[PDB]
């Protein structure tokens, strides 16, 4: 079923909450038992949000290897996702120790670090090209290049270096600035601009290791982020385009995260993303 007449049928009938507490339903369970471990509790931010064993990301370290950070493959797309908590303040060394294992080339970041008048997570990059940021956990030395504010989000080059090899990478920051504190957007559009950006960049393909994308939990932005931009690559690929069913993606991408899509609104945008961004895939 074309998604643009399903949209209209549940928006009629009024029924998206219907339709998301199916998805809760029907998602999958697996254990999480490294995430609740008694050393790693000041490691994760949300008691209810944790990886799954079976997909979480391992850091290179025989001391404790664990992130609030998972893989997402997906395999018909040829496209995956590294998505994470906020960094906290005892994790930030973890994160670029990530980023550097992982080879991303870029990290998407979907939240301020202060919300609704609390913080969502920690300052973990430097602010001031003259100001640099050594994290000495995991030995790596983070500089500021350039900086590029734009109404809609700001992007930032960075330098890592680890400091064991003196090799040096460069590191792209996709900051989407806008999000409202509360619901959603009311226009897809500035969301859609600023994914074509990402793609621009290369930080999608597959010459690079997999983007890093993150918001407060990792879980609901971060979820619209990357479930967009699969079903649109799909709708290029396929013969059919109206044969892309977005709650099949999400439920494929829920094998590898628990909880991506938060609420029935963001179902609700990740569906109007998706039938307007489609007015470009199919050529225009």
């Amino acid at each position: 079923m074309e998604m643009e007449k399903e949209f209209e049928q549940i928006d009629k009938s009024g029924s998206w909450a219907a339709i998301y507490q199916d998805i809760r339903h029907e998602a999958s369970d697996f254990p999480s038992r490294v995430a609740k471990l008694p050393k790693n509790k000041n490691r994760n931010r949300y008691r209810d949000v944790s990886p799954f064993d079976h997909s979480r990301i391992k850091l290179h370290q025989e001391d404790n290897d664990y992130i609030n950070a998972s893989l997402i493959k997906m395999e018909e797309a040829q496209r995956s996702y590294i998505l994470t908590q906020g960094p906290l303040p005892n994790t930030v060394g973890h994160f670029w120790e990530m980023v550097w294992e992982q080879k991303s080339r870029g990290v998407v970041m979907l939240n301020r670090v202060m919300e609704k008048g609390s913080l969502k997570c920690a300052q973990y990059w430097p602010q001031k090209e003259e100001k640099e940021m050594i994290f000495e956990d995991t030995n790596l030395k983070l500089t500021l290049i350039s900086e590029d504010i734009k109404s809609y989000y700001t992007v930032r080059q960075l330098e890592l270096e680890n400091l064991t090899t003196q090799e040096t990478r460069e590191i792209l920051h996709f900051h989407y600035t806008t999000w409202p504190d509360f619901g959603v957007p009311e226009s897809p559009a500035s969301f859609l601009n600023f994914l074509f950006k990402v793609r621009e960049s290369g930080s999608l393909s597959p010459e690079h290791g997999p983007v890093v994308v993150h918001c407060s939990a990792g879980i609901g932005r971060s979820g619209t982020f990357c479930l967009a931009d699969t079903c649109l690559l799909l709708m290029d690929k396929r013969k059919d385009p109206s044969s892309v069913d977005i709650k099949k993606v999400l439920l494929e991408m829920r094998k590898f995260r628990m909880g991506l899509i938060q609420t029935a609104d963001q179902l609700r945008f990740s569906y109007l993303a998706v039938i307007e961004g489609a007015k470009f895939i199919m050529g225009d």
